[PDB]
């Protein structure tokens, strides 16, 4: 790790660079592959014209074309490895702590992540309820007894753990995401805007439905 | 008939081919198939099949 | 995992792509294997003619043929691996949560 | 010979470029030699410190 380019606990954009793996040796392989390619390519081109003129054998053209194909290949792999020296954010979100300190050794396929990014703005609230409660509620969306928030969703309010109301108002989406093992109990999700990060994963809360 | 005591509007077939027999109990499991085009039914619900 | 590609708790179809494993190296291996095949094949074909004419030995042809066989094998495995970078649904139905996130290692 | 650059029979100045030989391979050898130097120089700096401790 040459560098960590982010502040722990900050907001990162999708595709932003979070680390620079030391590119020097990867730059060297790439540039060296291209030099080998520039040479073998020019030869293969020369020989293609000669074999057309029967100024060289099929074998000699073959050997030149083989070397060129090897070089072409070596470039493409080296290009990919070089690209990977910039470790990028897969998503926009709040990145946490680095499990890795500058100057540490990282390995392709190492068991542990280096960081974890969490999209927090739209945030979920997982609600678990008996299968029958959910069937009831779904009917009221079609009955019109419950107010809709877009397709297949009821308008909802949130009550924080400190007991207060959350100011914003969400969506309670009716496609189940899991059914539980022992209990027949079903988990669905509400979706609340979180434009300043008042809501954080792990909070216990109350979603509220007006019937 | 659903856990809530309500009637499912659709109607299925109860198939008499045995899927499994129990060890000690010796009691058989068979299965009905019901259409479920709105996804009203989910796995793990306690229900009663009604036969005439 | 480069991409997840499905909404959790939604309907998917048999054969639908659910994930994109990063294919970049697999793509490169396959392209390069394929180009090597074209080249060892013509060489083996040519030496096959040339041995009949006693312009090369049996050992030279045996080596050319061997290299060609390895290329065939390399191409088939590279193709299969490349194909698996697209993780498909085995059946049509409702998918639940993803147990694996983007950026995860599989 | 990529290019001639001069008219036969004409007048020329010392240091005037008279031909261009194809530089593609030469450019890339040079780029690659710089890249190897950078990489290799950093490593020897690094190992100079390492061997120190």
């Amino acid at each position: 790790i040459l560098k960590r380019l982010f502040k722990e606990g900050s907001d990162v954009k999708a595709g932003q660079q979070l680390y620079q793996i030391d590119p020097a040796t990867y730059e060297a392989d790439y540039q060296s592959a291209q030099a080998n390619l520039a040479s073998t390519q020019e030869q293969a081109q020369r020989y293609k014209l000669l074999v057309a003129d029967q100024a060289v054998s099929k074998q000699q053209y073959a050997d030149a074309n083989a070397a060129y194909l090897q070089s072409k290949a070596a470039v493409e792999q080296a290009r990919i490895n070089l690209r990977y020296t910039k470790v990028l954010s897969p998503i926009s979100g709040r990145i946490g702590r680095s499990a890795v300190t500058e100057g540490a050794l990282v390995t392709n396929g190492q068991a542990n992540a280096m960081a974890t990014v969490q999209q927090l703005d739209p945030i979920y609230v997982d609600v678990t309820q008996p299968s029958t409660a959910l069937l009831r509620l779904r009917r009221e969306l079609a009955s019109g007894q419950l107010e809709r928030a877009g397709d297949n969703a009821a308008k909802v309010s949130l009550k924080l753990e400190d007991g207060s109301q959350y100011p914003l108002e969400g969506r309670l989406e009716f496609s189940e995401v899991s059914v539980d093992e022992g209990t027949g109990s079903v988990t669905i999700r509400a979706v609340f805007p979180n434009p300043n990060n008042e809501l954080l994963p792990g909070m216990f809360v109350h979603a509220q439905l007006q019937e």
